């Protein structure tokens, strides 16, 4: 018999995820519960995995493809068939994953670096300009960089962040509907007239993410500065196989869904990084000592980062402890037998728990709470679907290379450049909007005075 | 009999300065009622002039001495015994004004242009990275460059007013305290009850300038680099006559004044000076060529900056139309007759309005509406107390020579960079802070995408 946590009557495990930090609370339900349990909710059922030795059959595509989670369900609503939100089994999400894997190539990651850099370069001057005693507001400034980075390489757009104190309003009104989906989850009567505002606001959020959509679509129309970007790929490039490009409708829900995919979860990557770095100080003054060594000009090339090997690690060691996409879904394609235990009927769902795959004693030993870089000296050694912060298979992570060019080349430059202190002793508070990010965490900088 | 406007029974004529406009209002009584006229409040009387030849009589130094004005003493309770709200007698005055003006020699800003280049950089940069059909918000850009260029070039201080999209708080609280300052001074019995949550924000504004003065002491004395600005002279400096330094308190109301008289009238400079090319597009490409022929490396120096006459020109024909101090106070050293026609007794006052001065047809001819930079070409040609916009003698302006070339420097470079369209035809409409702005006048930049 299948483990399940404890139960409400009629509402089975719902009441579980009525919590701000629903991923936090699933994670401590697996270490009670093992490896496997059972989440009931009035109408439907899932199984939660957290082990590498049952994990290994759930990545096989043969046997289970993606499923959208409730969560992605409710995303879809503003994100449509965009390839985050599309089955596999609908035309358009073969046909964009064809035409946009080219805008992740080697020469298309070459053809990024210099628009990383600019703005890598906004944050690195923003932090030298800092007065005496001043402090950065990390997950705040990391937000900036990766918004612009991606709206800058993927879409030839400004959104300027480092010129706002508050947040562009994309990413207000892009957290106020993520959160209003991580709302959605726990809920019954959703045509409840009590909710009227709510989807008046949702659909005014989702309004002012269609209107700056609007906008980088119109400026590339009346553009002649020839781009060859992600949005170039989008509007031009065709599907080998169909022989079809992208439409219009498509087009826009893939915008969306990059500009939020293609920055969230990369600034909660550098936020724990920096998080970890500050509360390692060995490791920190290793990836330091990496960056003076390999960041030898002022302006870092593509084969510098490339050479970041130590950078990387760190990187992935974060990945590890809080993968900022913690949780992907799964469903049965036909009849199978999990684990040689449990039977599962075509349909059946599952949940990858991906910051519990992450501390199975069995792949990483008894320490995976330690921040170790050193499990990563070389990333070959990790078995088969053990380290997952990128998804599985045709439907891993499409910016998997751009998300750790840029986490390397900016967290290289911001060890190159500067000393840092954890002045508060900050005790870590992951915020959840779906995506993980710590909250409130802050540090003071010392510039070592290298100029750019 | 001297003319005077119309009358509000016991009032006098307080209630004309009831309006958010009184310096207008007040050329506008000029225009009607000549070149004196005697303005009457419950207990106090002065006499505004407007004509060159009374003008240049009460620019006699042996006759008539600096007063303040009522403006200038409700701006003493913050700015205290600082230059531009100490009387001439007081000991501080002359003792600060000698230690200070070697902070404004010619080795001075040879000295202070560098950083005034640091904040102009971050100006054009922020204006190359604008989107399509975006827009500039002039007078709060010129603002953000004024105040920082202060700031650093002063103080070693950055107040980063680029990485905000709403004003710094220290701009917010100033602009309170000397627009309450204007509305104090039409307002009849100002101890009425109604009037204390106004008192209580005054008191929080001003508590708001001195932390920030406090954070730029404190910064200083722990610094270990080497700075020779206008702070290092304030606390290091020796006064000649007297032999003695500045006291902490008198620093202290320094600062503030130099914070506040060192930006505010500059960003109005920069900002009528643009909405006049603007308007004058022959102007405007006479301007932009001699910024294109002199400005020929990417950084400035200081030798092409002097090299600037005709942006020079062009700022000076703003400073005529509107002066951004519009106005200053004089008093009757002893008993004398002015102009021939009127006696006058010792104490009494004179109110200088520079925007009348600057229209005297008698000396620029009937066209003095008309902005025509041409008239600062030969510039002996402009009579004896003529042109006014710094003030007079001993009591004039001691940052004259830093405010033209920070502004010559900026102007220059916006030209060599951008083309600029009044892409909504503006109206102007000028909003008065005791100081004059433009209000809600925006432009178009397109780059000439030259690097820097
Ligand atoms: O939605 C579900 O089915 C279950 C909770 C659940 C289980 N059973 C249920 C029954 C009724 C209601 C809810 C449940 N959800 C989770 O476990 C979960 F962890 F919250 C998630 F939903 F899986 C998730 F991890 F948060 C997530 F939403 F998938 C996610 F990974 F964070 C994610 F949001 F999808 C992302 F992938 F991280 C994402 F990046 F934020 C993203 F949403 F995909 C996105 F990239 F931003 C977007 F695609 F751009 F939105
Ligand atoms: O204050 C007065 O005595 C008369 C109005 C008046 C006349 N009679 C009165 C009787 C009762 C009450 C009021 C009056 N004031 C004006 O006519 C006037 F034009 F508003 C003004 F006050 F002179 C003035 F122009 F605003 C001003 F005071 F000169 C001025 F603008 F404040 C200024 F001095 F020019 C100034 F330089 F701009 C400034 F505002 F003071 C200033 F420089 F910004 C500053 F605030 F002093 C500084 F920034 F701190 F330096
Ligand atoms: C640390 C950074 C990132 C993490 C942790 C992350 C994680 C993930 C995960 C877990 C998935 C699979 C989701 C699922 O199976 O339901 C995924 C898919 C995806 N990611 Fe990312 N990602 C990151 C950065 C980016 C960036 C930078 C982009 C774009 C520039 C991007 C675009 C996408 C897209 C489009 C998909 C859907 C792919 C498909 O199904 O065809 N991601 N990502
Ligand atoms: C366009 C820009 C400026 C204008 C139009 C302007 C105008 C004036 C005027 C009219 C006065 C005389 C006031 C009176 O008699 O009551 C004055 C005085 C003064 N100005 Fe300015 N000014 C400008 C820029 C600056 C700058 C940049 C600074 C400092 C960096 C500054 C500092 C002062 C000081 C300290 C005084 C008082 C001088 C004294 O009495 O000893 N000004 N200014």
């Amino acid at each position: 018999e299948m483990p399940q946590p404890k139960t409400f009557g009629e509402l089975k495990n719902l009441p579980l995820l009525n919590t701000d930090k629903p991923v936090q609370a699933l994670m401590k339900i697996a270490d009670e519960l093992g490896e496997i349990f059972k989440f009931e909710a009035p109408g439907r059922v899932t199984r939660y995995l957290s082990s590498q030795r049952l994990i290994k059959e759930a990545c096989d595509e043969s046997r289970f493809d993606k499923n959208l989670s409730q969560a992605l369900k409710f995303v879809r609503d503003f994100a449509g068939d965009g390839l985050f939100t599309s089955w596999t089994h609908e035309k358009n999400w073969k046909k964009a994953h064809n035409i946009l894997l080219p805008s992740f190539s080697q020469q298309a990651m070459k053809g990024y670096h210099a628009m990383m850099v600019d703005i890598a370069v906004q944050l690195v001057q923003k932090w030298e300009r800092l007065n005496a005693d001043e402090h950065i507001e990390v997950p705040e400034d990391m937000t900036r960089l990766t918004l612009d980075t991606i709206g800058l390489c993927g879409f030839n757009y400004r959104f300027n962040s480092f010129y706002r104190d508050q947040p562009h309003p994309f990413i207000t009104s892009m957290v106020r509907a993520l959160d209003e989906a991580m709302n959605k989850l726990q809920r019954a009567n959703p045509d409840d007239p009590a909710y009227d505002e709510n989807k008046r606001q949702f659909q005014e959020d989702i309004k002012v993410m269609n209107d700056l959509v609007d906008k980088i679509i119109a400026d590339r129309k009346a553009s002649g500065e020839q781009s060859d970007d992600l949005l170039t790929h989008m509007l031009n490039g065709k599907d080998p196989e169909t022989g079809e490009p992208l439409d219009d409708e498509n087009i826009r829900y893939q915008i969306i869904t990059f500009l939020i995919a293609g920055h969230e979860t990369t600034s909660g990557l550098l936020s724990f990084a920096l998080y970890f770095l500050v509360k390692n100080p060995h490791v920190l003054q290793k990836a330091a000592e990496e960056a003076a060594r390999v960041l030898v000009d002022p302006v870092p090339s593509y084969k510098q980062v490339k050479q970041l090997k130590y950078v990387g690690m760190v990187l992935n060691e974060a990945l590890r402890l809080w993968p900022t996409a913690p949780a992907f879904s799964l469903y049965a394609k036909e009849d199978t037998v999990l684990g040689g235990e449990y039977p599962l009927e075509k349909g059946d769902e599952l949940m990858v728990l991906i910051p519990q795959l992450h501390r199975d004693k069995t792949i990483w030993g008894d320490d995976v709470e330690e921040f170790r870089p050193e499990r990563f000296e070389n990333p070959s050694a990790i078995p088969q679907h053990a380290f997952k912060p990128f998804g599985n298979g045709q439907r891993a992570c499409i910016g998997q290379q751009f998300a750790l060019h840029e986490a390397t080349l900016v967290l290289g430059m911001m060890l190159k450049h500067f000393d840092f202190e954890d002045h508060t002793n900050y005790e870590l508070d992951i915020k959840e909007t779906l995506t993980l990010k710590p909250e409130g965490f802050v540090v003071k900088a010392k510039s070592k005075k290298i100029p750019l």
